[PDB]
């Protein structure tokens, strides 16, 4: 506990009736690496630039200065980490009649206690309400889908009730670092409306969690590479979820009431030079009622795979067909009933590389008892908002004196703010970078929150060491436990720094508390960032930064005794540089991206780790984690050098066998009750040459498992690598037999 408080805080001091904090709080942000730091607004109240919020004024104008102000990265400009803003929504009705176009690196976030309306005029055109990605002149657009970072929409009621004819909330055309967060989409229920609440047609996601869709034609249209979503609820859609293509989504505590089809699935062909549709989905914890089919397919499957389907605890009232084909035959007949584990596609046991295709019934998934809350569910657990909490329960670390300027050395005045304030009040990081140069402890008990770029940034001679590797961050002491709740943070280095472990992840839960430590919309963005000494002027694709580039050689941690509830945290090496303009790809050294070590409960929802050397994921003596989905890219320079260089072999960090030329996806040793619920491990290059992508070569082997864990796959999805799946690092998976379109797929795979 922090020596001003004697008791911990508990519990919020606002009065009833207060504005949600965010209001009134004092706003010090800055973007450290902006142009003007001393004259860039990061906090803008729509208020502030005229919105009236009263439904009848028009105020799209007002709410698009607030999102524009500043000179930010609009037509032109590829991506940015240097013109943030949170653009924020007293409570009211604002009347909107074009798109408000939500530039990079924007967040919308409204009044938690009392929901601002986004409110559709009669006469709405345009694409959606909200636009992450505007279209232009001859199908150009602003972002590339692929690079469309950085976007968060929070605490809204989108009413599109008005529009008489087509009308779709959000177009959310996003990839990694992205949410959607407590948000009603009110739609018609009329015979015939057009309405959708999402509309998202391709990227490379992704989380999105905690929304209610109330009528409508069309609840969400969803097509990406890639998506974790948990906690959606539809109300009489006509389709709760148009699935249009992806290579495999993961889909947690879903609730569909009083719809004619749940999911409505595309199928596609299984070349990867055919029509791509939906390669897969997981679903688990699902509750449908009242609804004509769960889950239609648009085509059959005859005897081989052709898109994959695992159902996982479905609880089914009165639904006529379970899982069906569209004008087709039922596949799964419903009713009223649980379905415990169910699959359509081919299926693994240990070292038997030949599929069993089916469509039925699975040996029970082993759900480990210590990731499920009291109703037997997998935990789901939204971002900590604080409603009841008034601005003077937070203290900010720049009336603390932390500058987060990007150069004065904060190191100090941040372990005195953990010091002093730990567990008496919320700890909140303006925007900013802050310069650390040693380990900074949060200490068990800590609740912390940023504001949209609000970013630690380790370096110098602590961290430079690989054969010493130091903590930048340590979340909780060694044995801790407690709460401990992380939003809205960047943790990362600035280069050289060899001997980063960015975060060491300690604290577990107290009893009775379940994800009282975790981390939401909190981000390791490694390298590729202005004044990061990790850009292309550094690291070009030539390696000859050579020893300027070692960016970490950890980024996460999770030590024996963790626990740890994670929700779309990217563990991002960079690939590519985001502020020198152009998107040039860059060459940067990782050791690893996410090694764990701990007993549980860890849940990984919708985490990506990208671009590290050795492996993705390494689970070490590790037991009790649901994972899902996960998702990986191998570093792109790869086999140019094979792993483990210029990193040398470090018995402690690595695993026993090393990749073959490129890293592993997921590795793992020794470890019990691990549960991976959909998988995307993928690989794009050979030593930044494409041409592996036709032959679907680019690597050997991506995931491997020791003969003796206890560990189970669903919906594994791999693109470009021969052997899926290995056994000791000897391929039992070949992906000639599990062929799904652009990607390939193993439906399930047990060790018997
Ligand atoms: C699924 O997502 C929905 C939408 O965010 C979640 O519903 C929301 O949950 C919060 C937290 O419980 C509710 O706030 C509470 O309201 C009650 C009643 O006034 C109050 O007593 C509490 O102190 C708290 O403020 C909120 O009403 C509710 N919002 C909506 C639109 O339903 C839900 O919790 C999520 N469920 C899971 C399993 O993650
Ligand atoms: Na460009
Ligand atoms: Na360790
Ligand atoms: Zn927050
Ligand atoms: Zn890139
Ligand atoms: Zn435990």
């Amino acid at each position: 506990l922090g020596s001003t408080c004697s008791s911990p805080l508990t519990h919020g001091s606002a009065a009833p009736g207060d504005p949600f904090w965010l209001q009134n709080i004092q706003h010090q942000g800055i973007a450290a690496f902006n142009g003007n730091p001393g004259g860039y607004p990061v906090f803008r109240n729509v208020k502030n630039y005229g919105a009236k919020g009263d439904g009848n004024t028009d105020d799209t104008a007002a709410i698009q200065a607030a999102i524009n102000a500043g000179g930010r990265c609009g037509q032109g400009c590829d991506s940015t980490t240097t013109q943030p803003a949170l653009v924020y929504f007293p409570p009211g009705t604002y009347k909107v009649s074009s798109p408000l176009v939500v530039l990079y690196q924007t967040q919308l976030i409204g009044d938690a206690k009392n929901l601002p309306t986004l409110l559709a005029a009669p006469n709405f055109s345009g694409i959606a309400l909200i636009d992450a990605d505007p279209y232009l002149a001859g199908g150009a657009q602003y972002y590339v889908n692929q690079n469309n970072f950085f976007r968060s929409v929070r605490n809204f009621v989108i009413d599109l009730r008005q529009v008489s004819g087509s009308a779709t909330g959000i177009h959310w055309q996003v990839s990694q670092a992205t949410s959607l967060i407590n948000i009603v989409f009110q739609m018609s229920t009329a015979a015939g409306n057009q309405h959708q609440g999402i509309f998202m047609e391709n990227g490379s996601g992704g989380f999105l969690g905690d929304l209610v869709f109330n009528g409508g034609n069309i609840g969400a249209t969803f097509g990406n590479q890639q998506f974790t979503v948990r906690n959606l609820t539809f109300n009489n859609a006509n389709t709760a979820i148009n699935a249009i293509w992806n290579w495999g989504w993961t889909f947690q505590r879903i609730t569909i009431n009083n719809c004619q089809v749940g999911f409505d699935l595309t199928q596609g062909g299984t070349s990867n030079t055919g029509a791509q549709g939906v390669g897969a989905e997981a679903i688990i914890d699902a509750v449908v009622t009242n609804t004509q089919t769960f889950v239609r397919w648009s085509g059959a499957s005859s005897g081989h795979l052709q898109g994959s389907l695992v159902l996982n605890n479905i609880q089914l009232t009165n639904v006529p067909v379970a899982v069906g084909v569209k004008g087709g035959p039922t596949v799964l007949a419903g009713g009223t009933t649980t379905i415990n584990s169910w699959a359509q596609g081919n299926v693994y046991h240990g070292t038997n590389g030949n599929p069993t295709f089916t469509q039925g019934n699975i040996a029970n998934i082993n759900r480990p008892g210590v990731l499920l809350d009291s109703t037997g569910r997998i935990v789901s657990k939204s971002h900590p908002q604080y409603t009841g909490y008034a601005p003077s329960d937070f203290v900010s670390v720049r009336s603390q004196g932390a500058k987060g300027d990007g150069h004065t050395d904060d190191t100090q005045a941040i372990k005195n703010v953990f010091a002093k304030y730990a567990g008496c009040k919320i700890i909140f990081f303006d925007a900013g970078t802050y310069i650390v140069t040693d380990t900074i402890q949060i200490p068990a008990g800590t609740q912390i929150v940023g504001e949209v770029w609000s970013v630690i940034m380790g370096t110098g001679s602590k961290f430079t060491d690989y054969n010493n590797p130091q903590p930048v961050i340590q979340v909780g002491a060694p044995g801790s436990s407690g709460v401990v709740e992380i939003t809205d943070m960047i943790f990362t280095t600035r280069g050289p720094a060899a001997g980063a472990i960015i975060v060491e992840w300690n604290v577990h839960d107290p009893s009775g508390q379940q994800a009282a430590a975790g981390a939401w919309d909190t981000h390791l963005i490694i390298g590729g960032t202005a004044q990061s000494g990790l850009q292309v002027g550094q690291c070009p694709t030539s390696g000859a930064g050579g020893n300027n580039c070692f960016a970490d050689f950890l980024g996460l941690h999770l030590t024996s005794g963790s626990s740890a509830y994670l929700e779309g945290m990217w563990v991002w090496l960079a690939d590519h540089d985001l502020d020198s303009g152009g998107s040039q790809q860059i060459s940067l050294w990782s050791n690893g991206g996410i090694m764990s070590e701990s007993q549980g409960p860890v849940w990984l929802i919708g985490t990506a780790s990208e671009h590290h050397i050795n492996y993705q994921y390494f689970l070490k003596n590790a037991a009790n984690h649901y994972i899902g989905l996960a998702q990986t890219e191998t570093p792109y320079f790869q086999p140019n050098p094979n792993p483990p260089a210029p990193f040398i072999t470090n018995s402690n960090f690595d695993p026993s066998q090393l990749g073959q030329g490129d890293a592993w996806a997921m590795t793992v040793q020794n470890s019990h009750g691990i549960l991976v619920f959909g998988a995307g491990f993928y690989s794009f290059f050979s030593a930044y040459n494409t041409g592996c992508q036709s032959p679907q070569n680019c690597q050997n082997q991506i995931v491997n498992v020791d003969s003796s864990s206890d560990i189970a796959f669903y919906s594994l999805t791999t693109v470009d690598t021969t052997w899926q799946f290995s056994v000791n690092a000897q391929g039992v998976i070949n992906r000639s037999n599990n062929p799904n379109g652009f990607a390939d797929t193993i439906t399930a795979w047990t060790r018997n």
